[PDB]
C-alpha cells in the first residue's frame, strides 16, 4: 500500500485527487467535516475553527437558510488558507442533460465554488457524461456513490460494480467514491466513507455508524466523513481532533 | 379498468392523487409539461399558456437564474387558475436526516410550494421516513422512481420491486411512481412516465424517447411528462395540445 503522499504522485492520479492526497498527508488528517448547518456563520466559524484538522469540508448547499454566492467566496477564503477541498453532496442523479444545468447553473453555481460533486450511478452513465461537460473545463472532480451507510440500502453486489465500472471508464473525471469500504484496487481512486461515529449506533432515520478504526483500519477507506459526530459536540474543535487522530493512526496502522 | 374519476374516488387513494385525477378527467388531460427553463418569465408564461392543455407542471427549481418564492407564488396562481399540480423533480437520494432539510428549508423551501415531490429509493426507506416528517403535516405527496428512461439505467428488476414495495408500505405519503410503464397493479397509484416524444430518437447524453402511444396504450402508464418534446418546438400551445391528444387518446383506447 503506497502512503497517501505516494498515491498524490501516481501516472494516472487525477490532479484534485492530487491536491487532496498531498494536503492530508502534509497535514495528517484524513477527516472530512460534514458541515450539515442552516447559518452561513455557523457554516464559516465551523470552516475556520476545523480547517487545520479537516482535509475537505463537505457542504449540502441546499440546506443553507442564507446562502449566497458570497457565502461561498468566504469559504473558498478559508479552504485556500487552512488547505482543505470543498465537497459538495448534490447527489446528482437526473439524466445527463438535467445535471449539467443543475451542476453549472441557477442560484447555487455549484461548479463554480465546488472541487468535488458526487453522483449516484442508478441512472447510468449519462449522469457522469453530463456533470463532465461542465466539470471537466473547470478542472472539477466527481465521486461515484457505490455504498450507502443507510437501512436498506440497494447499492449493493452488483450495484456496486456497476459503479465501480462507470468510474473506471470516466477516470478523467471521477476520482473516487462514497462507499463503506474499500471498493476499487486502483490507488488512484479515493474512498470516503461517511456513516461514522466513535461511539455505536445509528439515528432514527436509518443512518448507521461504524467506527473511524473500522472503516479506515479494518474496511480500507481513505477519509471518514462526520457530521453530528463533531457538530453536536459542544467543543467541536476538540471533537474534529478526536476523529482526525482516530482516522490518520487507523490509516497508519494499515499501512504498515 | 377504472377511469381517472374513478379512481379518485377509491377508498385507500391519496388526497393529492385523488386532486389529481378528477382534474384530469375534468380537463381530458393527462400531460405533464417538463418546463425546463433557466427563466423566470418563460416558466410562467409557459404555465399561463400550456396550463389548460397539462394536469401538472413539472419544475427543476435549481436551474432556475432567477429563483425567487415570489416565482413560486406566482405559479401557485397559475396553478390554481388553470387547475394543474406543481411536482418539483428534485429526486431526492440521501439519508433521512438529510432530505428532511432539503425538502423543508433553504434557499428553495419546496415543500411550501410543492404538491409532489419524487425520491430515489435507492438508500432504502429513510429517504421516504425523512420526506414524511415534512410532506404529511403539509399535506403532500411523493413519487418514488422505479425505472428511470436514461441508457444504462439500473432501475430494474429487483430495484423496481423494492420501489414498489416501498410506496406501496408508505402509502400514507407514496402516490405513485415515476416509471416506464405500470410496475404497481393497486389502482391507487400513478404512473409518471418522462422519455417521451412523438418521435423516435434520444439525446447525445443518455435520454432515450418513447412515445405516446407506446406508454400510455401499451405500457400502461398515466401520464406523459414531456420536456423538449414541447419546449424546443416554436409553437409551444400547439406541440401540447398535440402531446395531450396523443395521451388521452391513448389512455381512452386502453379502458376500452
Ligand atoms: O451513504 C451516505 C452518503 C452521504 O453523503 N451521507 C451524508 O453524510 C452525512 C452524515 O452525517 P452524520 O455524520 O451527521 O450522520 C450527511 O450529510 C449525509 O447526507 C451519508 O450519511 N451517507
Ligand atoms: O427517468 C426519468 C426521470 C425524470 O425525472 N426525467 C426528467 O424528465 C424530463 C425529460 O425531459 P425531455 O422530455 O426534454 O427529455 C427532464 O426534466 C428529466 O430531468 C427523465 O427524463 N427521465
Ligand atoms: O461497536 C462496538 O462495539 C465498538 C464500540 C465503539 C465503536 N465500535
Ligand atoms: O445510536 C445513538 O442514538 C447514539 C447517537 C449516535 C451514536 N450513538
Ligand atoms: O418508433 C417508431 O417506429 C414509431 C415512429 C414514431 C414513434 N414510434
Ligand atoms: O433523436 C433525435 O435526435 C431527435 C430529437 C428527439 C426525437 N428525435
Amino acid at each position: 500500500e503506497l502512503s497517501f503522499g505516494a498515491r498524490a504522485e501516481l501516472p494516472r492520479i487525477h490532479p484534485v485527487a492530487s491536491k487532496l492526497l498531498r494536503l492530508m498527508q502534509k497535514k495528517e488528517t484524513n477527516l472530512c467535516l460534514s458541515a450539515d448547518v442552516s447559518l452561513a456563520r455557523e457554516l464559516l466559524q465551523l470552516a475556520d475553527a476545523l480547517g487545520p484538522s479537516i482535509c475537505m469540508l463537505k457542504t449540502h448547499v441546499d440546506i443553507l437558510n442564507d446562502f449566497t454566492l458570497d457565502v461561498m467566496k468566504e469559504l473558498i477564503t478559508l479552504a485556500k488558507c487552512h488547505e482543505f477541498l470543498i465537497f459538495e453532496d448534490r447527489k446528482f442523479a437526473d439524466i445527463g442533460n438535467t445535471v449539467k444545468k443543475q451542476y453549472e447553473g441557477g442560484i447555487f453555481k455549484i461548479a463554480s465554488w465546488a472541487d468535488l460533486v458526487n453522483a449516484h450511478v442508478v441512472p447510468g452513465s449519462g449522469v457522469v457524461k453530463g456533470l463532465q461537460e461542465v466539470g471537466l473545463p473547470l478542472h472539477r472532480g466527481c465521486l461515484l456513490i457505490a455504498e450507502m451507510s443507510s437501512t436498506g440500502s440497494l447499492a449493493t453486489g452488483d450495484y456496486t460494480r456497476a459503479a465501480v465500472r462507470m468510474a473506471e471508464e470516466h477516470s478523467e473525471f471521477v476520482v473516487g467514491f462514497i462507499s463503506g469500504s474499500r471498493v476499487s484496487m486502483k490507488p488512484e481512486f479515493l474512498h470516503l466513507t461517511p456513516g461514522v461515529q466513535l461511539e455505536a449506533g445509528g439515528d432514527n432515520l436509518g443512518q448507521q455508524y461504524n467506527s473511524p478504526q473500522e472503516v479506515i483500519g479494518k474496511r480500507g477507506s481513505d477519509i471518514i466523513i462526520v457530521g453530528r459526530g463533531i457538530i453536536s459536540a459542544a467543543d467541536r474543535l476538540e471533537a474534529a481532533e478526536m476523529y482526525r487522530k482516530a482516522a490518520w493512526e487507523a490509516y497508519l496502522s494499515r499501512l504498515g
